[PDB]
């Protein structure tokens, strides 16, 4: 736990042991990592949001895949705790816990951080260097926030040597919940120690073929579980009826201009989506237009190239609920597509096991790929908003959870 001498000796011994296992290509990727860790780790966070050809061609993509593979071949046989420092902004606490010159963290700030991270899951992605022991009076402590994360059995972990130093690499690909926070003292300064655990979610990211295999496996027989009316209304919807149905819902037609024929279709589609609930925690992706967030294509606020507009968007939406009156299309894949080339908001949604939903792309012939349809009137809790550059265009990733 705080046993530095033990963990470093073990870590070094393990590094030198694993080094004999690695493929030449993996050793090559590791050599590159030692030289360019910041940019490779950043790449590993957002690589999957670009086009397939951008992914393929990227100067860091082969390095990513090799490092990914190497990490996976050293799986832990029991659960293990790891330590790493984190920015409070990572958990949507968009301010300092204390300045780096200050020693103390006020009770108010401690409690405010607690309230911010409560009852939320946060998606974690990309390579990370971690420590096996609690950083002490002699280590690099770049932030007032120290994560103490329990990694589950069979998590990949790669100890490696870098000059005279030893580090351990993981690839994050899960959500975390912060179960407890405690104010600790290290070398005369207060830190927040956050006790965290992993919650898993099936997340294909750019691997649309595996996602499709899963979707069809789970929804090939979905049509056969529907009544004649349900199947006919789902068909109508997928064949182009979605426009009239969703416009009616968005404009609150059921109240202001009731159409009982449409009401019936909506009821049938909802029952169809409740017929075979999402069988596991699943991550889906939606490329959202401005109107879904109360903006238009010509809103000055939609220009996320200006930092002011990101801060304004976060202030409005982060930690808040978002509800769609219409049925919501999403994809199992995170890749950009020509149809949504310039859309600036990526909704990254965790669907809890048992939620209404269906993999529509399992229906034969249907011209539409990798699609998961969610129920009308769905509510989404926004945990965290991130930004990234897509060429010259700043885009946003909205980490949300589908809630009751
Ligand atoms: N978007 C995605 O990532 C995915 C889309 N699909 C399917 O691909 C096709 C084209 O995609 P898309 O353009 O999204 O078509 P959609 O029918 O999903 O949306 C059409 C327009 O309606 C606007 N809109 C949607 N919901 C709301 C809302 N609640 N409030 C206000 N405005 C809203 C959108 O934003 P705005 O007007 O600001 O641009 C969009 O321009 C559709 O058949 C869709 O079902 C399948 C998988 C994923």
């Amino acid at each position: 736990l705080k046993d530095k001498e033990k963990a470093k000796e073990w870590e070094r011994k393990e590094a030198e042991r694993i080094e004999q296992k690695l493929e030449r290509s993996e050793k090559e990727a590791l050599e590159s990592y030692k030289k360019d860790s910041v940019e490779i780790s950043k790449y590993s966070q957002t690589r999957n949001y670009f086009y397939d050809y951008q992914i393929e061609a990227n100067s860091r993509e082969k390095e990513y895949k090799e490092l990914r593979n190497a990490i996976s071949k050293n799986k832990i046989d029991k659960p293990m705790y790891v330590y790493y420092f984190e920015s409070p902004e990572k958990f949507a606490f968009n301010k300092v816990i204390r300045t780096e010159n200050q020693n103390e963290i006020s009770l108010e700030k401690f409690n405010e951080f607690k309230e911010t991270i409560q009852n939320k899951l946060f998606k974690q992605d990309g390579f990370k260097d971690i420590s096996l022991w609690e950083p002490g009076k002699g280590d690099e402590k770049p932030t007032p926030l120290l994560m103490h994360l329990k990694l589950p059995r069979n998590t990949g972990m790669l100890p490696y040597t870098n000059t005279n130093n030893v580090s351990t690499l993981i690839e994050q690909g899960y959500s975390i919940k912060i179960d407890k926070i405690v104010r600790i003292v290290i070398d005369g300064k207060h830190y927040i120690k956050a006790e965290a655990s992993v919650v898993s979610s099936l997340d294909f990211k750019d691997d649309v073929s595996k996602g499709d295999s899963w979707g069809k496996a789970n929804y090939n027989d979905w049509s056969n579980k529907l009544t004649p009316n349900e199947l006919a209304d789902v068909n109508d919807y997928m064949r182009g009826g979605y426009t009239a149905i969703n416009n009616y819902l968005i404009s609150n037609g059921p109240v202001n201009n009731p159409n009982p024929e449409l009401d019936s279709k909506i009821t049938n589609i909802e029952n169809a989506l409740k017929r075979e609930p999402i069988p596991t925690n699943l991550t889906v992706y939606r490329r959202s237009g401005p109107q879904e967030f109360g903006l238009t294509l010509t809103s000055p606020e939609y220009d996320f190239n200006k930092l002011e507009n990101i801060d304004a968007f976060k202030s409005k939406w982060e930690g808040q609920a978002l509800s769609y009156p219409n049925f919501i299309s999403t994809s199992i894949g995170s890749v950009n597509m020509s149809a949504f080339a310039k859309r600036k908001i990526v909704l990254r949604i965790t669907i809890p096991k048992g939620s209404p939903g269906a993999y529509l792309s399992a229906i034969p012939g249907y011209a539409g790929e990798y699609e998961v349809l969610l129920n009308h009137g769905s509510k989404f809790k926004i945990n965290k908003i991130d930004s990234y550059k897509d060429g010259t265009i700043t885009k946003l990733i909205v980490d949300a959870t589908l809630i009751p």
